[PDB]
């Protein structure tokens, strides 16, 4: 019993983190086989960031302009290329600790573990969700660029996020490992800002199921709702509409507790319209939306990883 | 920017997790150098657990009655002993992945990361605090015994907790790595219950400083209080008394933000006596007490260079 924000074990990713230096800039890179992936803005000076011509800036660079350090060992760069917003540095050594991996672009609402790194050295791990507005509410200090987010699937480590920048409100923007930003953000100094956000309804329901699994039941009722009527209430409270796909993904938690998804929706409708009346759920006085259905399953069933 | 429940990267501990089997019982062990540490209750049947004579049970077992599996490799047990509530299995191979490490005993209010494991394999990592009543509000299922809690400082893992049991309210109890329980708990099946818990005052204050750092200021006021006057209010609200040592520990955060410790106490006194009136602090409607002052500095400022 118990329910905590729980990250995936980070060891397989820790063994892939390196330090990348170009000119006066140092950040983090991801070393998989004989390639190091990092944000392409490592090649930019402060002046360059105003309107960087990345193709021109990269043409002027050579392999020796890039320093890669894995622990206390220098890896010599023997090639460089650019894929969207990610720099790929071919190095003289394949990472002997490379896990089975894939690059996956996640959807808004889905969570991942972030391994916050500085100077190529992992410093902490925590859970984040990709918000509907395509930002993450991370915790990152100077030097954190290139830190990565990941999940572990049944097959392998699934890298989904590379950290690029902090937005004015203190939330964070980055790319997948193919270098495509989540959301409309760009790796230039512009006026860009996060748009309005929305609460991830399927995750709130998953967390209510986690609460029932853990013995918190006061919010269950005998009321019913249709999916349409629930979604109208959800929209009033700036929750995302719940799709039938989301209902289907909640199936395993519905089965584990014996509470049909639409009955949990009737509970959530009352919570949105009436609040908690001084009660708590899993120790919280607010509804939590950064656990996915699978996050609840992996924690409440004790799934383990390679 | 940002503030998250942040754990230490788990890789250095993952490399030490093994599976220990005695009879029909399997749990987790910690393999450091040529010793595997695990809860001694691994030697008990359910019937033994009612009133176990551990000395007698252990003296009648031989080395070959213990199976230790590290990944797919069987380790050979060449000796065994009991130190308080921890069993120590000497094996004929030193763990090549042994990190720099220490065994430390923590105090209530201090935090650590937990690598929850099942059958010697890692499930997830989370952060928690040792409660004033010496339990931890963990996330643990059957099979998780022998999972460890730890802090990491400059590549050195300080192990502070080994998991032994879940208590009737669903909170968790365990030992230091020398086998001494935290709190009034014993490794036998008996009616034992956690005592009444209290809130970790110094940690709430630290979190309020984290909130100021992250831009929250509404709870700051023009009021003042003495340490003795504040502690009169703290006692009324089931908060631990605040000591001058706690005030000294809060020194750096106080100087960094310009908010005297006793002025933050005045803010906390107002929060306890009046509530939040519909507002939030760091996106929470309740006061958080599982971040220490050092945890706040580590996350918002970083670790100093050695
Ligand atoms: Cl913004
Ligand atoms: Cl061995
Ligand atoms: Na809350
Ligand atoms: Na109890």
């Amino acid at each position: 019993s118990g329910f905590r924000k729980m990250a995936f074990p980070s060891g397989k990713v820790e063994g892939c983190m390196v330090q990348v230096t170009c000119g006066t800039t140092t950040l983090n890179g991801l070393w998989l086989d004989d390639v190091v992936y990092c944000p392409r803005h490592v090649i930019c000076t402060s002046e360059d960031m105003l309107n960087p011509n990345y193709e021109d800036l990269l043409i002027r660079k050579s392999n020796h302009n890039f320093l890669v350090q894995a622990g206390n060992v220098q890896l010599r760069v023997i090639g460089h290329s650019m894929q969207n917003c990610v720099l790929k540095l071919k190095v003289d050594t394949a990472n002997p600790k490379t896990p089975k991996y894939k690059f996956v672009r996640i959807q808004p609402g889905q969570t991942f573990s972030v391994l916050a790194c500085y100077n190529g050295s992992p410093s902490g791990v925590y859970q984040c969700a990709m918000r509907p507005n395509f930002t993450i509410k991370g915790s990152f200090l100077n030097g954190s660029c290139g830190s990565v987010g990941f999940n572990i699937d049944y097959d392998c480590v699934s890298f989904c996020y590379m950290h690029h920048m902090e937005l004015p409100t203190g939330v964070h923007a980055g790319t997948d490992l193919e270098g495509n930003f989540y959301g409309p953000f760009v790796d230039r100094q512009t006026a860009q800002a996060a748009g309005t956000d929305t609460t991830i309804t399927v995750n709130v329901l998953a967390w209510l199921y986690a609460a029932v699994i853990n013995g918190d039941r006061w919010f269950l009722n005998r009321f019913t709702t249709t999916l349409n009527d629930f979604n109208l209430v959800a929209m009033k409270y700036n929750y995302e509409p719940l799709t039938q796909d989301h209902v289907d993904i909640l199936g395993p938690l519905s089965a584990a507790t014996g509470i049909a998804v639409l009955d949990m929706c009737a509970s959530l409708k009352e919570l949105l319209q009436n609040g908690m009346n001084g009660r708590t759920i899993l120790g919280s006085a607010l509804l939590e939306d950064e656990f996915t259905p699978f996050d609840v399953v992996r924690q409440c069933s004790g799934v383990t990883f390679q």
